[PDB]
């Protein structure tokens, strides 16, 4: 699985989970510093479902390129998971390329606020924890707050994979990271929620590092409890 350093900001890579079913890895800069960053792309037919941006106009672009180069099918349609720019920021290109964007109601509010791009649909019947709608080939599940409190994960039933975004962490990290916009009481309890929900998950993807299986759950609610504790 590609790594930061093996990535230059600007390229994306695709990477197959299943059958149709890719991550699309991107790196950026934040603060001075240079991170990876995931999402989903699922097939839907003869058309292709987007989760996420990959984190800029730029590299957004760069994702289109690929996924046209590697997949050769159209990008209809993108959802995206929280407000944050690693997740909507790229929608202005998804718009112009044709791609009809979709968020929850609580992203779009909080991305219009932000400053960062905004989706133009709103996903209804996702505002209360436990919450899950049908988005063509996939589950969309609303956990609670956790990494934000807009934060949506993406299960795709027929191919077992359980895209967590930025409410997952990756299995090397020991430490919280950035919980500037987090709700860290709730986050355990959002986890708990996923973990009932998708118990025969084969695939887990956060949103930023290396997918594993069901323990990144787990694994995430250890270290966002013990940054609590400490
Ligand atoms: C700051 C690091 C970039 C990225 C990232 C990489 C790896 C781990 C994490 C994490 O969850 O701590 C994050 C994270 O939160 N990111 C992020 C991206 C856009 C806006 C933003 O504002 C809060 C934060
Ligand atoms: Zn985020
Ligand atoms: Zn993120």
């Amino acid at each position: 699985y590609p790594t930061v350093s093996e990535i230059p900001v600007g390229e994306v890579r695709l990477y197959q989970i299943a059958d149709g079913v890719w991550s699309h890895i991107a790196t950026q800069s934040f603060d001075g510093a240079v991170y990876p960053s995931n999402g989903l792309i699922v097939r839907d037919g003869d058309e292709l479902l987007l989760i996420d941006t990959a984190w800029g106009a730029k590299n957004t672009a760069a994702l289109l390129a690929e996924i046209e180069k590697q997949i050769g099918l159209p990008v209809t349609r993108a959802v995206s998971t929280h407000f944050h720019d690693d997740r909507v920021g790229g929608v202005d290109v998804l718009r112009a390329a044709g791609v009809a964007t979709y968020a929850s109601p609580s992203t779009r509010r909080l991305a219009e606020v932000e400053g960062n791009e905004i989706p133009t649909h709103s996903l209804e019947g996702l505002s209360s924890s436990g919450d899950a709608v049908r988005f063509g080939p996939v589950e969309l599940f609303y956990p609670g707050a956790a990494h934000s409190t807009d934060n949506l994960v993406v299960y795709v039933p027929s191919a077992s994979v359980l895209y967590g975004g930025c409410a997952i962490y990756e299995l090397s990290r020991t430490s919280a990271g950035n919980v500037a916009d987090a709700d860290l009481a709730e986050w355990p309890t959002s986890i708990e929620r996923i973990q009932q929900h998708y118990p025969e998950a084969q695939f887990v993807i956060p949103g930023h590092g290396l997918p594993g299986g069901l323990d990144l759950l787990k694994h995430t609610t250890n270290v966002v409890k013990a940054h609590t504790n400490r």
